[PDB]
């Protein structure tokens, strides 16, 4: 594969950070300063116009969220972490749900029809990406091959609006769209191309 | 949490690096020099006198492994990973297996009661530990909070032979044992404990 896609390997294959009921300590409108219940602080940026959470100072988020460079200790210890979207608010199902992927590979459907299982009621789209492709990748073989090197994933809600992301590219963080209700997605499908 | 337990969380939460039918360049008898079918080179580690492949150059192998440091990329272009244990054989599953986790929490038992997913025929004990923990982490919290630090997962066989780990403490790579037959799991279960 070329080094772009060697990228888009490292990226989707290096694990995410997840965080239950954080406190926000400050919003700066586009980025944030957030306290894990662990006690390490997360630092969020929010690059997109059209997602920048209001979530004001002491109150409650989850994090499902990429960091953007190795986490550091601070002087008085503390450990921070550098990190981009996937903030959400706390709300929980009351049982999880899965968020099967259908996935077309060469033109011809998979036999794996499984996905991901959340029980929040809210994901960022950044993170439906990472997850679905990080199954993608790992399963399929996406980005490992020069035959797997594109396609899309789409998200379809039961209301017919849709999300996608192109698989040749990074996930468009820039003008990412709020988070969804995952209890209202219909579909998600993709299909690995190269 | 304490320091030790932010460095498990690390890379517990990382991911893992996942290749099919690479190619033995090199076995160094403790060391391995692999060409990865996107062109990528692995230069894997086996530190315990238990777990020691023997395949010679030549031979495919199939890698589910961790990083040990950042991957580089050398002047002619190549990128190299470095990575630790997680090679076996390229034998596969009909279909894809789950290795259902039961797990319980302070004492109760959680009724999620699913798995990762797999179609390999073996898995070093190393590549079991990191699904398991991850799994631990994502959903149950584990290293996340104070009161989940410690606790174990234990394999059982079919024929009643077991194998453990301590959740307060690194995997023990020094002393892992040679890879395992999944399809010859009875149970896997876990306890988080603080």
């Amino acid at each position: 594969t070329n080094d772009n896609i060697k990228d888009l390997l490292d990226w989707y294959s290096s694990g995410s950070d997840t965080f239950t009921n954080s406190e926000v300590l400050d919003n700066s409108l586009g980025s944030m300063r957030i306290k894990n219940t662990d006690g390490s602080i997360s630092l969020i940026i929010f690059p997109s116009p059209y997602y920048s959470p209001a979530f004001t100072k002491g109150e409650k988020v989850d994090l499902n969220t990429k960091r953007t460079k190795k986490s550091q200790h601070t002087s008085e210890g503390t450990y921070i972490h550098f990190q981009i979207s996937g903030v959400t608010n706390t709300e929980k199902l009351p049982t999880p749900i899965e968020l099967p992927l259908k996935v077309k590979v060469h033109g011809k459907d998979s036999p794996l029809k499984y996905g991901p299982k959340f029980d929040k009621k809210q994901l960022a789209i950044s993170t439906l990406d990472f997850e679905i492709r990080h199954q993608l990748t790992q399963i399929h073989g996406l980005y490992r091959s020069s035959d797997k090197t594109g396609g899309y994933w789409k998200i379809t809600m039961n209301d017919g609006s849709t999300y996608q992301s192109d698989l040749s590219k990074k996930f468009e963080y820039n003008t990412e769209k709020p988070p969804i209700n995952i209890d209202e997605i219909k579909t998600i499908e993709a299909e690995i191309n190269g």
